[PDB]
Formats: C-alpha cells, structure tokens, sequence
C-alpha cells in the first residue's frame, strides 16, 4: 500500500524577474518537450507543481534555489543581496501554504561569518529548516576562486548550523571555467545528472570528512541527494584506501585526517535522499549500509517530474518495502525519518 | 572452494631506469611501512610480486606501465619515445615466464596513428594482449591540455582496436594543472582512490559512450578497473537521464549521443575487474546489473597487495560463490572470463 503524506526536500525554484536565466539552465537539463513544465514550476512555487503534489500524496515540499543559483554569483555584495532576496521571496511564497510547505535557505558563502547570520535570520525570523548550498563558492573578477567550505575558516558557520540544530544540504552544481572547458567543452552532455554533479558533491562531502569537520561537530548533519553522489557504491574502496594507504601517511606528516570510519560519518551525519533516483535496487543497496531511518523521500522537481518520482515510491510500494525491510522502514523513507529529522508537526496528510 | 590459476590484469611496473620518479607516486599512495615492498614491486615484474602469485594461485599476470606512464609526459617526441622503451623492457621481462606472464601496450596517446602503430606492433611483433591508458593524455605546460579519446579523430585509433580485437584498459590517473590545485589542494588525500581516480575514468568513459564511439564500433572492448568507477551504483540514474534529458535534447539538435541503453554497452562493449575493489557486496550488486560473466579479478599491485586481494577471493570462497551466482560464476570471475576474453591458451594452472 502507497502513502500520502511524503516529505520532498529537493524541490528547486529561481526569482520570478531572472526566469531568462532559467532559459539557459534549461539548454543544460531539458528536454524540448519538457520546456513549458519545466518554465511553469521553476518560477511559481505554488502553481501545477502545488497541484500535483496534493494528487501524488506529497505532505510536506521543502523548497531550495536552483543551482548554481548563488554559488554562482562571483560578486560578493551582488551576492549575499540575491541570497537575501530568494529568501524573502520564497518566505513570502510558502506564507500562504504552511501546513504543507517549508524552505532551506539560499546562502552566499563568500564570508563564513556573513553566511552565518543569513542562516540565523532565515531560520529565527523566517522558520526554515536548514540551509541548501550548490557545492563550491566561485569568485574572483573571473570566477576562478574555488571555494570549498571543508577549511577551517568555516568552523564558525559549522558551529551556527548546530547551534540552530538544522541541516546543510550540499546540493550539485555545473562545472565552472577552465574546468567547464578542459574536461567537458567535448562531452557537454555529461554536464549535469550523467556525472558532473556527482563528481563535485562527492569531493566536496569527502573534502569534509577527510578535514575534519564531523570530528570537530559531531552533531552537524548533513544532506546528500542522489542516493549519495556515486560514495556508497565505493564505500568499501573509500574506507579500504583511508585504512591501507591516506590514515597512517597522514599521521606519519602531522596532517589533518578524519578520526572515524566511513561509515561512521554515513551512520551519524549524514542523510541520503532519493532526489533523481528512483531506483529500488540502488535504495536497497543504500539501505544495507547506512539504515533505512537515514533516507529520505525526494523528486528533485522541476529537473524530475512529480507524477514520475512518486510514482515509482506509490506504484512499487510492496517491492520496495521487501527491499528495505518492511512496512516501517517504508513508512520512515517516504515521510517519518524527515518528519522527525526536520522536527516538524502535524502537517497534510502526515498522520 | 578456493581456485588456483587466477587471471590477474591490473599489475603495474615503472622502467628500471626511471626508479626516481616512483619516489613522487609513492608520496601519494603509500603509506611509510609499505615504501619498501613498492619499491621492490613496482621495479621487478619477476621479483617477490611473482613469488607472491605463484603463491597466491594466480595462473596469468598481464602487466601495465603505471600511472600516469606516458600520459603525464607532455611533449610528444619523448612520449613516444618513452612507450616504446616500456614496451621493449616489459616484453624482455616477460619472455622467461611465458606461461604466467603477459602485458598491455603503454601507448603516447598524443597522435591516433602514431598510437594505432605502436598498439599494432605490440600485439603483432610482441604478443601483447590489449592496451592500458592511463586517462587523458596531458600536453601543454602543466599538462593542462587534456587529450580525450571520444573525439572523432580518435576513430582511427578504435578501428585498430577492432582490427586487431584486443581490449582498452582505461586506467585512472592523478590531477593535473588547474584542476589539482583548484579542486584538490585543500584536500589532498582525496587523490587516488578516494575519488580523484574514478572521477575521472567515469567521465572519460560515458565520454566515449556519449559520443557514439561504441555505436561506431560495436566490436570494441574496452576494461574499467576498480568494479566500473562509479558507475554502476549510478546505472539507474544515468540512463533514466539519458532517457528523460539528454537523448531528445541531443535528438532535437542533431548532436551525436548514444544509440543505446547504458546497460547495453556495459553488457557488450565494457568489462569491469576487482581491482583495489575486494568487496563482496559491492560484486554482489555489479553481477546483478551486468552479469558474472563480465567482471574479472585483478588485485592492482602494487598499490594493493597480492596477498590481500587473493586472500579476500580465496578466502571467502563459500560467501563469494553464493553472492555471485554459483561456482561457474565463480570460476568464471576468477579465470576463465579472462581466459576467454584475451584468448589465452593453456597456461600455468589453467585448468585448476
Ligand atoms: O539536482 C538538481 O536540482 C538538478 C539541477 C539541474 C539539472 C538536473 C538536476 O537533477
Ligand atoms: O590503481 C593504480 O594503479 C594506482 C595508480 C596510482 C595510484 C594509486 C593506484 O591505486
Ligand atoms: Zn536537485
Ligand atoms: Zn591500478
């Protein structure tokens, strides 16, 4: 039997007065014949993909900014003031729809302190849930600077995130610069979900559990969409190369190096998401790693379609619970475990 | 259950002469207390590495230049030069174990033809079994120029693939140029195993599948290491994009892309091995996806160790048989898809 109820986190919109923007983020990742979709619900938070939610028995939709969204801006002022205005933008959006609607605020990172107190605004004064950042930072007057939030200057906004306890979720973006043009000008079509994504997530969440930044907040938690961004297929291989080769070399120079083993992180910080993978026999796979109670339902709309995503969750639901160990463990992946993660109440169709 | 005769091809060596340079690989992938037996490894096909197999029961060793060989050499003249005298010193080695031992062509990836000839000459004139690249070839200063393999003019370099009917190893290799010190320079132990390598090796395959190289060339065979560099794990995901994104819009423009499912060139043109990869699980979930019969050991010494990677097949031989289907599968995994799939004949415990 299908749920109603479900709670879906990586649910994408842009500002209304950049929608040109999105025409060109649909070049990267739509179909012809997906383009109106696509340019309806990337702009109206609370137009057809409201709708459809309701019909394919979504309770609860988290929104985020589309990617690479601020990540992209490489002008800080420029930045940190689009961050803000997604912010008020999207509060105003889900103002008339909170039993079913919440927001992870959209965040420049050029300055850890600055983006520390735009999360503490947006979750004291706006209530959303956590934050939702498109991997690296680029700056710089030719958006070179890579910024990675895996060094230590970003302790201070390591420590906001578990002093409002709320979670960071590390979401793709597309290669940028010299990147964009060495390695994939001759395979544009790798751009996106087939690998680039993935390949900058993973580096990234690796980045900051190799440096240390789980050992130094134990109780931050992290998301990760994708069913975990190409990591749990190569848990054995991570873990096995950290043991045979990366922790004792570190030691031997004095060198920072994660205290844990992989999957400790994978067991205590960090929660998957079905985003764009609606695949049984990936999520049972995922399953017997990191526990059911550690994934989360979730479309990735506009990118995915809604009646697609919680089809394969609805219509598979008897397979899907023998692959993850029952009717619980379903229940908890399509709608408890972010119920309880998110902290949040009673909310459509949540009972 | 355990099995003698095993097929292992993923074993690298460096040119004698060049024992310097191992310094360099060895400060990224080896720990302080296994410097000594790399050094030994990595220079001697026929030292203690060969001790350890026979031991070990390992029937046949196909050995590679290491990583990145020839494709970190930036200028095309010393490049070439350079694969030709791997592949000389390695066929000398080689010749005085004939029944356990053979090789991939080291190729200068910096020309098509001239990689076509050499590959010719190394299966012809020399017996070698297939080709192994390490990645993008680099040119340029710092090695930012990065070569890939699924432009069209690389189609004369596949046809001699085809023309000779060996297989493609592409192998991983560390970053370069812009890309090591934006990406990896503050967080440096992710280079290698921990990311940089299938980050790599991912992209450059679905590169060649993207492009059309194996619509082109169905009869080609190409090998990925460490049980498909990520890939698998992402079979549902990349095709449902291919699917849903990639192939109308491709379509709509009158781009070249894929002609066929992802799962069609994994179960046609792709072969995937266990190097550096001695997980049962993860086995498990590749032979569901693309068959026992295209998965192959191999151990990826010496950056893994012989005895660990046979010890994990050997001794686990009960769980391994039941994760993969039985003791064909098994077997098959273990020698006898090699066997087949490079055409060896007898050799030493072939037959175990
Ligand atoms: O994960 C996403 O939001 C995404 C963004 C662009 C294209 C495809 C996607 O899945
Ligand atoms: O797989 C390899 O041969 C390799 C090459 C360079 C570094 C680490 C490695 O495992
Ligand atoms: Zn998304
Ligand atoms: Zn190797």
């Amino acid at each position: 039997g299908s749920m109603r109820g479900k709670v879906s986190l990586e649910e994408a919109f842009e500002l209304p007065k950049f929608a040109a923007q999105t025409k060109e983020k649909a070049e990267l990742y739509i179909a012809p014949n997906n383009r109106d979709r696509y340019f309806e619900e990337i702009l109206n938070p609370c137009g057809n993909r409201l709708e459809l939610s309701n019909k394919h028995g979504i309770g609860y939709t988290i929104y985020s900014i589309y990617s690479p969204g601020p990540q992209g801006w490489t002008e800080r002022a420029e930045c940190e003031e689009y961050a803000r205005e997604c912010n008020d933008y999207i509060s105003g959006e889900i103002a008339n729809h909170k039993d079913r609607m919440g927001a992870f605020a959209a965040l420049s990172m050029h300055d850890p302190k600055q983006a520390s107190e735009e999360l503490t605004r947006c979750v004291k004064e706006l209530g959303f849930l956590g934050a939702l950042v498109n991997d690296v930072q680029h700056a710089g007057p030719e958006g070179e600077t890579h910024i990675f939030y895996d060094q230590p200057e970003w302790d201070i906004f390591w420590q906001t995130c578990v002093d409002l306890d709320v979670p960071f979720y590390l979401h793709p973006e597309p290669p940028f610069g010299s990147y964009l043009r060495n390695q994939y000008e001759g395979r544009k079509y790798l751009i996106g979900p087939p690998v680039s994504f993935a390949n900058g997530v993973s580096l990234h969440v690796l980045g900051m559990i190799v440096n240390g930044v789980f050992d130094r907040f134990p109780k931050l938690k992290v998301i990760l969409g994708h069913l975990g961004e190409h990591i749990p297929g190569d848990f054995w291989r991570i873990e096995h190369w950290f043991e045979h080769c990366s922790r004792p070399l570190a030691k031997s120079r004095g060198d920072v190096f994660a205290e844990k083993p992989l999957l400790h992180y994978f067991r205590n910080n960090i929660w998957l998401t079905t985003s764009g993978n609606f695949s049984t026999e990936t999520l049972k796979f995922c399953v017997e790693h990191v526990g059911a109670e550690r994934i989360l339902f979730s479309v990735d709309s506009p990118y995915e379609h809604i009646d697609v995503g919680c089809g394969w969750y609805d219509d598979n639901a008897k397979a899907i619970m023998e692959a993850v160990g029952g009717e619980k463990a379903y229940k908890d992946i399509g709608r408890d475990n972010a119920k309880k993660l998110f902290k949040l109440g009673k909310f459509y169709d949540s009972e």
